C-alpha cells in the first residue's frame, strides 16, 4: 500500500463542531496514508530530505521513513458562530486533501 | 514523545552517494517524529486538516493521527560530479530539517 489518498467524510457532530458550526453539516476531507516507496517513486510528489530518510532507512532501520501527507489542499466556505454569536461566512484553508505526497 | 527534531547525521558512503558527491563527506540532515498531541498543541505548527484528522482521530481509530514532518528546511551547498565529470558548486534545497509540524 504506497502513499495515496483515501476516502473521509467529516461530521461536525461527531467532533462536536456542530455547536459553533451552522452549516455544512459535514465534508470530505479525505486523508493520506501509505507507504513511502524505495526506490523513490517517479510520479509522486517528495523533497530532497524525504528521498534522502528513505534511502538511510533502507540501510538503518532505527530511522523512519519518509511520511505520507497531504500536498495539495482546497478550502470549503462555511457558516458560522463566531465569539458574539455572529452569523459569519468565512472561507476556510486547507481543509480538503487534493494531494498526497511523502515528506 | 511529542512531535520534535531529533538528530541524524547522513554519510553519503552508508547511502552509496559518494560516487558522485565529491564533497561534504556527508551532513546533519535531522529528521522528525513523535505523536501529533490532541488537544492539538500550542506553540506547535499545524495545518487545518491536521487538525481535523486528528480530531477524527480520538473519535474513530482506522483513522489515523496526524504525521510529525518537517515543515522547516534550509539548503547546504556540494560539490559534485554530473552526468559528464563536470566539478559543480550546487546549492541543494530542502536538505537539512529546521523545524517539524503536523500535517
Amino acid at each position: 500500500s504506497s502513499c495515496k489518498r483515501h476516502p473521509l467524510y467529516v461530521d461536525f457532530s461527531d467532533v462536536g463542531w456542530n455547536d459553533w458550526i451552522v452549516a455544512p453539516p459535514g465534508y470530505h476531507a479525505f486523508y493520506c496514508h501509505g507507504e513511502c516507496p524505495f526506490p523513490p517513486a517517479d510520479h509522486l510528489n517528495s523533497t530532497n530530505h524525504a528521498i534522502v530518510q528513505t534511502l538511510v532507512n533502507s540501510v538503518n532501520s532505527k530511522i523512519p521513513k519518509a511520511c505520507c501527507v497531504p500536498t495539495e489542499l482546497s478550502a470549503i466556505s462555511m457558516l458560522y458562530l463566531d465569539e458574539n454569536e455572529k452569523v459569519v461566512l468565512k472561507n476556510y484553508q486547507d481543509m480538503v486533501v487534493e494531494g498526497c505526497g511523502c515528506r
